């Protein structure tokens, strides 16, 4: 694929509807642990070990400790220059009648924190809960999310399970429910919400330029979104620290941290 910033910016100057797909690399550049690839371990595990319905069924306390840790670390994390360039682009183009929408794989809300408004969080959020009894989805920023998790979630190998009884894990506050909450995060083996897929597809089907930023293009179905756009004939530019299995489907590839390349690309 082309690495001509000038040719990319010619498309950018005329694009009326830009889709920006983002993944864990953008979060890693803010120091967010992503628990995938080089993104870290929590105790002896990575995300694919704990972000599953079976893990939560068998050890909901351990899975809650993991997500508790990740919630609490966010207080010290800020959007990076990549997030900011993306948010600034949306704002600037929006005044010109031009649409920018972010479709993110990330669950850390840093695009929101940066001021992105047109945002599809296709895997949910660290800061939402879903009740396993009544299905209600709620925003939750409480620190700690429940008292039993105070001081828990420590990430060092050999840390013992808190083994919090399910009654003392986060519980639904809807009147008359009281069910056990789970993170409102899409886990491996679970499909994405059909309403979110419909919203994704509406943007993919109408965009005239697509950027795929900081993603390894190995998590499906998200990894197929930018290839679908390219197959429609629309230019796709990949901004990533390395090539990926999807790179050769795209019109452009710009190697480097997104905080380095995106401020120039989206100026
Ligand atoms: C990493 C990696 C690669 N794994 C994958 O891509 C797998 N994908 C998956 O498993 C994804 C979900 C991925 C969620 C990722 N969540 C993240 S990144 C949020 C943060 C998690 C955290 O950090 O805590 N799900 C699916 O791909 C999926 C698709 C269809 C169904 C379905 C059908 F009927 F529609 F076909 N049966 N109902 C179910 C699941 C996968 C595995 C095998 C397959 O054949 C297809 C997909
Ligand atoms: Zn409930």
């Amino acid at each position: 694929p082309s690495s001509s910033m000038a040719d990319f910016r010619k498309f950018f100057a005329k694009a009326k509807h830009i889709v920006i797909i983002s993944g864990a690399g953008v979060s890693a550049e803010s120091g967010v642990p992503t628990f995938r690839g080089a993104g870290g371990y929590w105790r002896k595990w990575q995300a694919q070990d704990l972000a599953t319905p079976l893990a939560f069924a068998h050890n909901p306390s351990r899975v809650w400790e993991f997500y508790h840790y990740r919630r609490e670390v966010m207080g010290s994390k800020e959007p990076n220059a990549g997030h900011r360039a993306i948010a600034e682009c949306e704002t600037r183009l929006g005044k010109q009648g031009r649409r920018v929408v972010v479709i993110t794989q990330n669950i850390d809300e840093l695009h929101r924190k940066a001021g992105t408004k047109n945002l599809l969080e296709i895997h949910g959020s660290l800061f939402k809960t879903r009740c396993t009894s009544c299905g209600v989805v709620a925003e939750n920023y409480k620190s700690p999310i429940c008292p039993a998790l105070s001081g828990k979630g420590a990430p060092e190998p050999g840390t013992q399970d808190a083994s919090i009884p399910v009654e003392k894990l986060p519980r639904c506050e809807e009147a008359g429910c009281g069910g056990l909450l789970r993170p409102h995060v899409v886990w491996f083996g679970e499909n994405l919400d059909p309403a979110i897929l419909e919203e994704v597809d509406r943007e993919l089907a109408h965009c005239d330029l697509c950027l795929v930023v900081g993603t390894s293009s190995v998590v499906y179905p998200a990894a197929m979104f930018a290839p679908q756009v390219a197959a429609r004939g629309v230019p796709v530019a990949e901004f990533n620290t390395e090539t990926t299995p999807a790179t050769n489907r795209f019109r452009f590839h710009f190697q480097g941290p997104c905080g380095t390349t995106l401020p120039e690309a989206l100026a």
